């Protein structure tokens, strides 16, 4: 029974919860993903930006793909997402250590790990500016006259799955962009 | 004596040692006019390896070879803070911004606002312009070395930023794509 995913919920926002909570199902979406999502409307929309929901710790990360705990976790702070600064604290989406971990190679090849830090630093805070605009800009585009919640689903996961291809190469291209106007 | 004329109003040892660094970089295929035109010329022989390979381009070029519409790569160039405004016609585009410009047209394709779009451009390309200022700091701090010579700090860097590169691209990427799994969640 999906009650329990509904909850307090009533009138018309409970029937297009509904819906909503039916279509992630079918999706293959568990009810436990659904009650710790709210809303759960970015659900089928979040994988195309990798998060599968899974989580792990900074220890996990550090065995897994070999790297140095210590610089791990200032590469962690810098970019500055999740707090819990507890090595064995599982808070971490999977992506979000694997991404942190890339770090240490730039330190290997005789990069200052002082300046590495630094420039994950500016990068998080240029970035973070860029996916606000970006968002507004997707919403902008799903976002259409009394669309319900399953509409607005439907269309974000069409519209984030063609647009998802394309920013990587972008955003790549737009940093070599500025590594060649430097001076 | 042609290289005399590239060493500028140096004098000493800066004199003999850009003098050695400019013999090379001609050596790297820059032409005396890209050394004129790069001052200090030191990372000219870097330029290569983040897409720069000295072959330039039109707007008209830009948009037929890439597929995008002539307005909007305009307005891409300005928020990327590139050529202020040009002519057409006017072979004055790397052909690798002219790459990256283009791109903005597969968005709008897919139902993006244009302005929005251009926005994007804007807001990126400033967080990135300060991203770029550290990483060179990063990579110069790691090559200077006190008895570097010029040709000594130029060869350093090929070596460095050539291994530096392939990591840069899935690293940015990454951080694109973990910031939007914050706002996402968020
Ligand atoms: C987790 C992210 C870690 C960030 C690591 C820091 C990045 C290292 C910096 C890149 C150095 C390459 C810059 C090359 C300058 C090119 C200038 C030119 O010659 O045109
Ligand atoms: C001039 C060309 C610049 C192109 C910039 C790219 C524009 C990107 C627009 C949005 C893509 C971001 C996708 C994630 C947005 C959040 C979606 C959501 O949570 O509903
Ligand atoms: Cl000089």
């Amino acid at each position: 029974n999906i009650d329990d995913l509904l909850g307090d919920l009533g009138g018309t926002a409970r029937a297009e919860r509904a819906k909503l909570v039916e279509w992630l199902l079918e999706q293959g979406i568990t009810p436990d993903e659904i009650r710790a999502t709210n809303p759960p409307l970015l659900l089928a929309t979040r994988h195309l930006v990798g998060d599968d929901g899974t989580y792990v710790s900074a220890r996990e990360i550090s065995e897994n793909y070999g790297v140095d705990l210590e610089l791990l976790q200032r590469v962690q702070r810098a970019v500055g997402l999740a707090r819990v600064d507890d090595p064995d604290a599982v808070v971490h989406m999977r992506a979000d250590g694997e991404a942190a971990a890339r770090a240490q190679r730039f330190v290997e090849l005789g990069l200052n790990p002082d300046q590495v830090v630094l420039v994950v630093r500016v990068l998080a805070e240029g970035l973070s500016h860029a996916a606000e605009a970006m968002r507004y800009t997707a919403l902008e585009a799903i976002m259409r006259p009394g669309a319900t919640e399953l509409d607005i689903a439907k269309g974000s996961q069409a519209l984030v799955s063609q647009i998802v291809p394309l920013l990587g190469p972008m955003i790549q291209d737009m940093l070599f962009m500025q590594l060649r106007h430097m001076m």
